[PDB]
């Protein structure tokens, strides 16, 4: 269950095999077995990673439906698999893919934002070998996120009952219709490597907890002692492994042999005097060093079998009435929902954008956000780590609706999901809670309700079964009515996406404040912490007017200023992340002008007037004791 | 000289001639004279008033050189016209006109942006009437607007060097090619209309003054006592002057002399006058009736002239306005629209005049050429103070020799003040825009003097005696010597974009050296242009120039500069609106240094402006 990102060091190393890989589209419902048996006919480029649907203007590739293939070739020095355990990981590939090693299948694998790994120790052979991935894009009532087998995409127009358009229909192109608004990109969206373990014994994954503080500075800096607990799993065949606590500066504070029991784990409790926490706006960071020792011990020898240096920082979350404890300090999220979305690269990780996109979170004096409505890739939460931005970690649960709650195979990948979700991501200090699905239906009227609940309930209790630190855990919640909704109010902290003044009482401000407080008292009588994840409205950078209206730049600066100051009346609203970070590609339709329009940045992270606006507002909001 | 605005009541009428005429393109030096006498063949449709360029997208009329001709028929009943004085008036006619009716040259004129009229009495006859406009577009060394004779337009880009480009220039089109940077629009950019008075004697002209306000009130609200004048023109006994004030109410009334050269002047004392501010407009109404012989109750002719009392001195370096020290905060503007060109629309007057209200600005110049006249009017009724300016731009020392533009520019100077007096809302003449006047060896003497005796004759046109500026272009301050000599030093600034490019603080260093230099010279200075051209929809978190924010951090920085100097008493920016010009490297479509796009929306700046200027008094900042 361990998937640790690949490391080098003495005992491993890492071979990317990112670059310019060739390519072709496939068919609707399968592709040509031979292309993994031998090169790819007259092949495309294709740069990995990225998606490849806005790398070929001569083709529609956003058109396209079905299968396509990628391929390349490698070669390594013999003398660096001899030994050795050889795994080759991909860090995402959408939707599913079958992955082919010198014409045989290693594997296959669904899920589109997540990674997977096989053991190709035995497929390997010396000189060039032959790597063909075969990605299929397509999305339908059984995938997540959810696709619609028919009719249209999410937010279509339609005119159904004139004739012509019913037939029409029954003879068009077939394409995927998104029950969500953001563009399908699909393909090697994330890194792929090469990696080595040893072969005999390794560690196959590690979890760090921070399990209790003891008397937490005022400032929330130190705790006079913070007990932390580790467990590392091993693979492989009074053995030992040796567990270093480094702090900041990669001095050993700390430090425990243990012993390896069989399936084969260590595990323990470590107490850090005088600890350095991780909060918001102040990253500390320590690294557990695990060293897998030889038969014998460091009583017989020095030599270390196996090492991974895992990244960790010590802190607690705890909902607590209706506040949101973080090392006990009363939290409060500024921020928003984001996209992995970029041109040229479409769904493809860039860390450069990581990067800058951190930065701007730091410009504007925001603190957190929500990876919606996916898990991001692996360089952005060590990044949001390390920049003491907090995180909210989301499954690509979106688009759900009752026909989707009666299927096992839904059920099933949706617990894979956040099985594997918390399995990769649950040493990140950055991460404070777990959103188990975005916008599903929740309410109406007879057993619809209990019909949600009870999908939802067992997925609940699994992501906290899951997390070895035991985080809150909520379900972002669409728009609904919230009087017949049975499962939101029973979630850790209520996650709430409201479009009061857009999508209805349109553009009437006094309207939308008064509805929006009708709502926020139904929440003040439930008695839990409530927070926005999603409000906003789009707006085209450069339409302005001195009364603004729908779509221009001040209305958007005008529809945050009068919701927020409605929600900074109530103490128990303990969080604001808008809709969106930044402008992004959708499915085409009457109400996506160019995509969506919501972002307080461009698609080039411009701002427009509302980031101004809101980098002012949240230049005076601490983090901490706000409310 | 007098040139009151048309106006109906019991002894005169007007009868507008706008509407759609008909409309000839015609030569580059020429047109057929003898289009006057029928109608026009193949005409094409043009709205009067309007600039012709941009109403007709099947021809290129930007690009036209020369002569167009223009042309309608009307009617009017014998009745009203019989034993009466017909006078037909052109608002404005851009540039040069020569006016015929039914086939009878009237006269000529030249000069864009003021009105000008003849008596066609004689010429009219009962039934159809055909009055043909031919309108010179031509701009050149002896024109106001100063155009070029060769090379390029102002701030436009060459390479004088290359032989292809020198023989190509040779040989290129003939253009207007203006030495400013609006677009040349031309036509009957104001509107025309016949009008009637009384032939055997009428009301020629009337000027009011306020002459001395006593006691004037803590608010400025009022005064114990104004003394105003009158001074009333006749052509072709007495005169009855009636004051109403905003109610109507007769609160002062005079009978008058008149003699011959016939006028009638004197003086009326109003008690507890209500005076005219910025901010707080009043207006009275002078009614000016030439009674019979001699004598009856009837009324010969009538005339009602709208005024407001209030003074305006320059004081050392302060503007008092009712005796308070005034603060200056708008902008340039220009009459520019999208469609209309340099058309004038009062749908567009009221707005501007609402948009100025809601930056909490209170002032703007007619950058550059008197505006219609119907905004001053607008200005007066919403206490908005005007700069009025005219259209001697792109000026350089080629002109100051040039006879036909020293006689052009008196009479644009003359004739502002003749048609614009009476207004309140003016508080000052501005004789010149960005003229050259620095330099060396005898430059600066020859532009001083030039410019000295225009400064003199705004002085003695007008009956206010209002203070007198020229808007200095951004220049070496240290060698002009004619800047430093006007009632109020009014500067052109641009450090920062056309130089110390996008260096906010190289920019507020390079300010305040210039600001040092102003401040030994001990007069009241202010802003009359500065600014950073800016496409709406550019953005940037650290704003570089054509961003919004850019131009928002422009004057956020530049302002807090002037703040700290007591003796810099107004901001006006360029520009209230993008607006158009000729086509160069440096115009993205037109100037973008507005505030406001085109379409009047406003830029992040102007929401900046907005709070900056709500929380600036007219009066008492300094
Ligand atoms: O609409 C968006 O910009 C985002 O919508 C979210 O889901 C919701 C859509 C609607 C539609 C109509 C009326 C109310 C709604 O309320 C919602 O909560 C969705 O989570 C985002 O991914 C969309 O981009
Ligand atoms: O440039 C403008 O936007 C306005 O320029 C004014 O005259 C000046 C132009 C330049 C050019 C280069 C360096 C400094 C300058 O300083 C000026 O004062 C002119 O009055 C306006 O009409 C222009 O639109």
């Amino acid at each position: 269950n361990g998937m640790l990102y690949p490391q080098s060091n003495d005992s491993r190393i890492v071979f990317p095999l990112d670059g310019v890989w060739d390519f072709r589209t496939a068919g609707e419902d399968s592709y040509p077995a031979e292309w993994a048996d031998a090169p790819l006919p007259e092949p495309l480029p294709m740069a990995v990673p990225g998606s490849y649907n806005d790398q070929n203007d001569e083709l529609n590739l956003r058109a396209h439906y079905g299968w396509v293939v990628y391929q390349r070739s490698f070669a390594v020095p013999s003398r660096l698999v001899a030994g050795q355990r050889m795994i080759l990981r991909f860090d995402a590939a959408t939707h599913a893919a079958d992955v082919y090693l010198n014409g045989q299948l290693l594997g296959s694998h669904f899920g589109g934002f997540l990674p997977f790994e096989f053991d190709v120790t035995s497929a390997l052979h010396a000189g060039e070998n032959l790597l063909t991935v075969a990605v299929d894009n397509r999305i339908g009532s059984s995938t997540l996120p959810v696709g619609n087998d028919a009719g249209t995409a999410f937010m279509g127009s339609d005119n159904a009952n004139v004739p012509a358009v019913a037939e029409a229909k029954k003879h068009a192109r077939r394409q995927n219709l998104p029950n969500f608004d953001f563009f399908n990109f699909a393909g090697l969206n994330r890194h792929v490597e090469l990696y080595t373990t040893p072969a005999d014994a390794y560690i196959a994954d590690i979890a760090i907890t921070t399990e209790r503080l003891d008397h937490i500075a005022g400032d929330a800096c130190t705790a006079a002692n913070a007990l932390i607990a580790y467990d590392v799993t091993f693979g492989g065949d009074g053995r030992q492994v040796r567990i270093s606590i480094l702090d900041g500066e990669g001095t050993v504070v700390a430090g425990v042999t243990a012993d390896i029991e069989r399936t084969a784990k260590a595990s323990g409790e470590i107490a850090i005097r005088d600890a350095k926490l991780w909060n918001p706006g102040a990253a500390y960071l320590y690294t557990a060093v695990a060293e897998l020792l030889p038969e014998g011990g460091a009583e017989s020898s020095s030599r270390i079998i196996d090492a991974y240096r895992q990244t960790f920082g010590i802190r607690t979350v705890e909902v607590s009435g209706t506040t949101f404890l973080i090392n006990g300090k009363p939290f409060y999220f500024k921020g928003f929902g984001k996209h992995e979305d970029s041109y040229f690269h479409g769904r493809g990780t860039d860390d450069v954008l990581n990067v800058k996109d951190v930065s701007l979170i730091h410009w504007l004096h925001a603190n957190s956000f929500r990876t919606s409505h996916y898990p991001y890739a692996e360089s952005m939460y060590d990044l949001c780590d390390r920049e003491g931005i907090v995180i909210i970690d989301e499954v690509p649960a979106v688009g759900m609706s009752w026909l989707q709650y009666a299927n096992p195979l839904v059920a099933e990948r949706h617990r894979e999901a956040i099985r594997g979700m918390i399995a990769r991501d649950k040493n990140h200090p950055c991460i404070v809670m777990w959103s188990i699905a975005n916008a599903p239906g929740l309410d109406g009227d007879g057993e619809r309700p209990r019909q949600a609940y009870d999908y939802f309930r067992p997925l609940y209790e699994l992501a906290h079964a899951s997390d070895p630190q035991n985080r809150p855990v909520t379900l972002v919640c669409c728009q609904n009515d919230y009087t017949t909704d049975i499962t939101e109010r029973t979630m850790d902290v209520v996650c709430i996406n409201r479009y009061y003044g857009w999508y209805n009482l349109s553009g009437d401000l006094d309207a939308a404040c008064h509805a929006l407080n009708i709502e926020l008292d139904f929440w003040e009588n439930i008695g839990k912490p409530v927070m926005f994840t999603e409000y906003g409205a789009d707006t085209i950078e450069g339409i302005h007017g001195t009364h603004g209206e729908m779509f221009s730049e001040e209305f958007q600066r005008d529809y945050y200023a009068r919701i927020n100051a409605e929600i900074d009346k109530r103490p128990w609203f303990i969080g604001e992340q808008l809709w969106n970070f930044a402008d992004f590609a959708t499915f085409q339709g009457i109400i996506r002008v160019e995509g969506n329009r919501k972002g307080i940045l461009t698609r080039d992270r411009q701002p427009k007037m509302a980031a101004h606006w809101l980098r002012e507002r949240w230049a005076g909001i601490p983090d901490y004791g706000y409310k």
